[PDB]
């Protein structure tokens, strides 16, 4: 048993904060709640704390720790993620939104004490605004993926590649690029997986007693040899 992979055998809680700017508007979401990586079980409350969301919480969802991921027996030893910690990894994505803007995403996660901590810098541009994201037509709600990983040897770390389907009020669907990068902050060893896929379920909701702008959300995440 691998000592990234010890961290992970019970409940972890976990920290998120997101610092953003798309547009020219910003805010900042933080996140609270806890992972139980033997199931690839997520849940999570994040509330935007500068008031109201400029995006669709939805299009935030792959920004806002794929270390909760489920390995399966046979499948753990590609699990770059666990093995980079504690010392953490960084990932970088672009998100690139079908006839309108892109989010560029840099982020830090690793463990501060007994805390999984998810740090995240957002900017955001060339948005339409009477676009589908700053005219927040999302729907809220959130589909199943498959998250392609592939190892990047050079870099001693991964990189993924994906399309985000977020369903449009009108009927449609807005389609979301994700290419991601993710290298070690230590330099101790890490696992660099052959390709596989994350196969990703999310349940988004809300606290009728809560008056902030927020999202909860629920998340199982399994690897499959796919």
């Amino acid at each position: 048993k691998s000592k990234g992979e010890e961290l992970f055998a019970g409940v972890v809680p976990i920290l998120v904060e997101l610092d953003g700017d798309v547009n020219g508007h910003k805010f900042s979401v933080s996140g609270e709640g806890e992972g139980d990586a033997t199931y690839g079980k997520l849940t999570l409350k994040f509330i935007c704390t500068t008031g109201k969301l400029p995006v669709p919480f939805p299009t935030l969802v792959t920004t806002l720790v794929q270390c909760f991921s489920r390995y399966p027996d046979h499948m753990k030893r590609h699990d770059f993620f666990k093995s980079a910690m504690p010392e953490g990894y960084v990932q970088e994505r672009t998100i690139s939104f079908k006839d309108d803007g892109n989010y560029k995403t840099r982020a830090e996660v690793k463990f501060e004490g007994d805390t999984l901590v998810n740090r995240i810098e957002l900017k955001g541009i060339d948005f339409k605004e009477d676009g589908n994201i700053l005219g927040h037509k999302l729907e809220y709600n959130y589909n199943s993926h498959n998250v392609y990983i592939t190892a990047d040897k050079q870099k001693n770390g991964i990189k993924a590649n994906f399309k985000i389907r977020h369903n449009i009020e009108d009927g449609s669907v807005q389609l979301a690029d994700h290419y991601q990068q993710n290298t070690p902050i230590g330099d101790g060893p890490v696992l660099l997986p052959d390709n596989h896929c994350l196969s990703t379920q999310t349940v988004l909701s809300k606290d009728p007693n809560e008056k902030r702008d927020h999202m909860v959300l629920l998340e199982f995440v399994t690897a499959a040899g796919i």
